């Protein structure tokens, strides 16, 4: 059917997104998804899909006893979800109950012993997809005996036991995955172009199918998130038509092209996209532009970036809209090349764009905007739909973030010109607005606030979806203190909420929770981590508000840090209904 391993996670993406909560649509959403197929082909992709990319296979007896057990464990899931879904459909039948007690242990022991052959020495990098979508369906089936168990019948010391094997191996999934993640990322660096061109492509699709994935792992912990959950995706990914589409390489490039990426900032809504056009010989190009972004919920004034690019001035300035129904969905690029067979000043090598259609995501329609011409560079080829059962322009998974520009070379001055405009792409589970439900637990990441004092954003350790907000220490100033403080918009107004923080500490730290102007939690919280520099899984912790408040209290939280020697890492504020 053409589709791909990125393709398949991006429509799990979706699903524990957005229907993270216990019981039989989850159980029949993974098989639906990833565990229903009959046959070795799904999983021969799943690896082929690395392998190529790192450029080495699978050794063939590790390779083939991995997609054989792959295969029995899709087997064994399907019978498993089967069971679970008519016990639902009669839960106090001792029968279905006896035989989903059966399913669970069978299903749980075939995972235990099935793991560590997704983790093969000298090529857990290639395995790394199937161990991730192993490691997740082992989690969801300890989940589903911590809720359930009891009503299928184990008595409270296996489930309590099977409980702590959960939380557990939430830690153990996730810092194996990111630790081989990172070790993958490294080896596939390069000095050239056609290096940070696999580079990237790299980082896109093991966030896509490994990363994302991984990020919502924490929600199975059923004591934590007791009813329906929904996280937010925040981390950007990249694509650069220039680069991509270029069958040569630019030699020592890698460094520069990899710095013309932004570095770490508070999530904004792109509005606009001002391009300037260069010429050379009659050819016209996309020379340099000028972005205009918002806070999120636009609960700030408008802010100008400085100039991307060089200002050209062949053509009138074209200020392209981004900012249209749900935002641009996909690019669909020209790129030009020119390799002329004598060149000088006067006839120069151009790496450029020569047009570029910007497509938006809408539930009806409405046209793009186009800048010149279209092309056949497609986003849609690296950043595909997460609902292919739709058109694209409703099913798309990410919006256009940012532009930035990899550049080289001056018209006026060289032989050869590079202008490749860097497109930054955040997943569509990234809201505009800050918007907490009255029925679920609103998970939203402290980087979705609009005003940062005395701390700055740092790189998340790959495992939180996103990046993270550090508050400094005070130097016992009190005027000084650390804070970050998030809009929030309430669609019901009679709703109470209790507030919890999800946090990092090495000292135990004092912090105040504020909900508009009153402070709902002001106390010493522990330590929970050994460093900030080396994330792991369990160095995050959590707190919360003693009590349960409504909208009337106002449309901002916010943490501040009362420590005058110890900084802290707020990752999210999480809103539960009451
Ligand atoms: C006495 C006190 O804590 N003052 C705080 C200050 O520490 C700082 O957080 C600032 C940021 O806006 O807000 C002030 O209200």
């Amino acid at each position: 059917t053409g589709y791909t391993p990125i393709d398949i996670s991006l429509s799990l993406t979706q699903f524990l997104l957005s229907e993270f909560v216990p019981g039989a649509g989850f159980v029949l959403g993974l098989v639906d998804i990833i565990w229903g197929i009959f046959g070795p082909s799904q999983w021969d992709a799943f690896l082929v899909q690395i392998e190529q990319l790192i450029n080495q296979r699978i050794e063939e007896f590790a390779r083939n006893q991995a997609i054989s057990r792959l295969e029995g464990l899709s087997n064994l899931y399907q019978i498993y979800a089967e069971s679970f879904r008519e016990w639902e459909a009669d839960p106090t039948n001792p029968a279905l109950r006896e035989e989903m007690r059966i399913q669970f242990n069978d299903m749980n022991s075939a995972l235990t012993t099935a793991i560590p052959l997704f983790a093969v020495q000298n090529y857990q990098v290639p395995l790394l997809s199937v161990y991730v979508q192993a490691a997740n369906l082992h989690l969801s089936v300890l989940r589903d005996v911590s809720v359930f168990g009891q009503r299928w019948g184990f008595d409270a010391a296996t489930i309590n036991s099977r409980y702590n094997d959960l939380t557990r191996l939430i830690g153990n999934y996730t810092d194996y995955a990111v630790r081989w993640y990172n070790t993958g990322l490294e080896r596939v660096w390069g000095p050239d172009s056609r290096d940070w061109v696999r580079y990237n492509q790299f980082r896109r699709e093991l966030t896509l199918t490994v990363l994302d994935i991984v990020a919502l792992f924490p929600n199975y912990d059923s004591r934590r998130y007791p009813i329906r959950t929904v996280s937010q995706l925040t981390r950007e990914i990249y694509t650069n038509p220039v680069l991509e589409n270029f069958d040569g390489s630019f030699r020592g490039s890698a460094q520069g092209i990899e710095r013309s990426i932004r570095s770490p900032h508070l999530m904004d809504i792109l509005n606009s996209i001002t391009i300037y056009t260069d010429a050379h010989r009659g050819y016209y190009y996309w020379s340099g532009h000028q972005i205009m972004a918002s806070p999120v919920g636009f609960s700030g004034p408008e802010f100008t970036f400085p100039l991307y690019g060089t200002m050209g001035n062949a053509a009138p300035q074209q200020r392209i809209v981004a900012q249209l129904g749900q935002g641009v969905y996909r690019t669909l690029s020209s790129t030009l090349y020119r390799r002329p067979f004598n060149i000088g000043i006067n006839n120069q090598q151009l790496s450029v764009l020569d047009g570029t259609e910007f497509a938006y995501g809408t539930s009806s329609n409405l046209p793009s905007a186009v800048y010149r011409k279209s092309g056949t560079v497609d986003s849609l080829d690296e950043i595909p739909p997460q609902n292919n059962n739709v058109p694209p322009r409703q099913g798309f998974s990410h919006r256009l973030s940012h532009v930035s520009m990899f550049r080289s070379g001056f018209s006026n001055s060289s032989v050869s010109i590079i202008r490749a405009p860097m497109f930054s792409w955040i997943h569509r589970s990234a809201e505009f607005n800050n918007i907490i439900a009255s029925d679920s637990i609103t998970q939203i990441p402290a980087v979705k606030g609009n005003f940062l004092f005395n701390g700055s954003v740092i790189s998340g350790p790959g495992f939180t979806g996103g990046d993270l907000v550090r508050l400094n220490s005070s130097g016992n100033n009190i005027q000084n203190r650390g804070y970050i403080e998030v809009p929030i918009h309430f669609p019901s107004t009679s709703t109470r909420y209790r507030v919890r923080v999800r946090y990092a500490s090495v000292t135990p730290i004092h912090l105040n929770v504020n909900w508009g102007n009153s402070s709902i939690f002001s106390n010493t919280v522990p330590a929970t981590a050994t460093s900030l520099d080396n994330l792991q899984s369990s160095d995050f912790g959590y707190f919360e508000s003693a009590n349960a408040f409504t909208s009337s209290l106002g449309n901002i939280v916010g943490v501040r840090n009362f420590s005058g020697t110890a900084g802290v890492i707020i990752d999210r504020f999480e809103f539960i209904p009451v």
